[PDB]
């Protein structure tokens, strides 16, 4: 990787030793970043600045002077993981796929240790990087919603355990949409009558249990995500 002269710019001498002269210099990177379009939330931002994890889209800073508002996040080579998992459906081995999942649930135990709560944690809100690396993006519909979410609108951690059995889903299936040709409603009904998402054939039996104890009514009986991460690391180095 060779650094053009243009990009350095000299500063001052910063002292000598015998084998270099050093300098204080500025370098002029062109980097690649996602940047969002829109007191309010100068607040919001100051402490997403502070969620800092390998496995979160990480918050490099915003863009204030007027027109729409800029927010500028790191980017990620790859783009979305739900669009990620549809292009190379039967191309994935289930190794690969327990590796995204682990990559999730890192990110969450983070977030559930800052007391962070997602509200929308879907394949399509993580984002892949470099060697297939799976970042966790937007922390600040149904489908991936606990009974106390679509009922009463209860967010807390373990209603994002919910959404993150609904993810393990999505990943397993290769990027599949949960209860495909169902409506909103139809949803409701289901999860309440005690219906749950099938096995998906690239799931194991154990990783099938984990899906399920992400999806049990009571949120108090749901695994935290400090319990998952020890779990899906001891498969994930097994086998
Ligand atoms: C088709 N696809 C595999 C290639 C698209 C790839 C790309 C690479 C170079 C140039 C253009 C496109 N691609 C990469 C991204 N990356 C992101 O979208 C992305 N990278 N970082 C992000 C952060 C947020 C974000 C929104 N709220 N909070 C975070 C949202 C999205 C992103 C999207 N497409």
């Amino acid at each position: 990787s060779v650094i053009d002269p243009s990009e350095l710019t000299f500063v001052q001498e910063i002292g000598s030793g015998q084998f270099g002269l050093v300098h204080l210099g500025y370098w002029l990177n062109k980097d690649k970043v996602a940047i969002k379009t829109i007191e309010d939330f100068i607040e919001e931002a100051e402490v997403m600045m502070k969620l800092s994890h390998p496995k979160l889209v990480q918050l490099y800073g915003v863009c204030l002077e007027q027109a729409p508002i800029c927010l500028v996040f790191e980017f990620m080579e790859h783009g979305c993981l739900s669009d990620y998992l549809r292009t190379q459906r039967g191309l994935f081995a289930a190794e690969t796929l327990l590796g995204m999942c682990l990559d999730v649930c890192e990110g969450m135990a983070y977030l559930e240790e800052a007391c962070v709560i997602h509200r929308d944690l879907a394949a399509r809100n993580c984002l892949v990087g470099e060697n297939q690396v799976i970042k966790v993006s937007d922390f600040g519909p149904v489908k991936w919603a606990s009974p106390e979410v679509f009922s009463f609108s209860r967010y807390s951690s373990k209603s994002d355990v919910w959404s993150f059995g609904v993810l393990m889903w999505e990943v397993f299936s290769e990027g599949k949409i949960p209860y495909e040709n169902r409506s909103n409603s139809e949803v409701v009904e289901d999860i309440s009558t005690g219906f749950r998402l099938y096995k998906p054939r690239l799931a194991s039996t154990h990783v099938y249990q984990i899906m399920n104890h992400c999806w049990k009514e009571r949120p108090e009986d749901r695994p935290a995500f400090s319990r998952l991460l020890r779990q899906l690391a001891e498969i994930a180095e097994s086998g």
